[PDB]
DNA sequence: CCAAATAATAGTTTTTAGTTTATTGGG
């Protein structure tokens, strides 16, 4: 699904029932892995902006309601060290929920 | 490739020695 999401929106403008469902279930197994849910929401935006929103109709009342989830809840001394601990680096990047 | 404990150099405000001036008396 995370490979049907991926394709451009240029296959994808025809037969939107073909993606519907896997893009559901994408969104639906985000609650538990996230890079899933990021990329299939970047897919939903690139569809959304790509494609004519007339088409998109009948199933934004079916896309919606599904991302009711993910919205349920809610050294270092004074001392000049040149602070060699920010000189280090900046740490490689993960994924959260929040953003 | 950071990992801590230790003397040096130089941030003061001190005197002193090259300074520059208005009165000197020469066609």
């Amino acid at each position: 699904l995370t490979f049907l999401l991926s394709l451009p929106h240029n296959i994808i403008e025809l037969d939107v029932r073909a993606y519907v469902p896997a893009l559901q279930m994408a969104f639906k197994l985000g609650l538990s892995y996230t890079p899933l849910a990021e990329v299939g929401l970047n897919a939903l935006e690139e569809w959304s902006i790509y494609i004519d929103r007339h088409v998109m109709q009948p199933y934004y009342k079916d896309i919606l309601p599904c991302l009711d989830g993910y919205l349920k809840t809610s050294f270092n001394k004074v001392v000049l060290k040149h602070l060699k601990k920010t000189k280090n680096l900046s740490s490689n990047e993960a994924i959260s929920l929040e953003e």
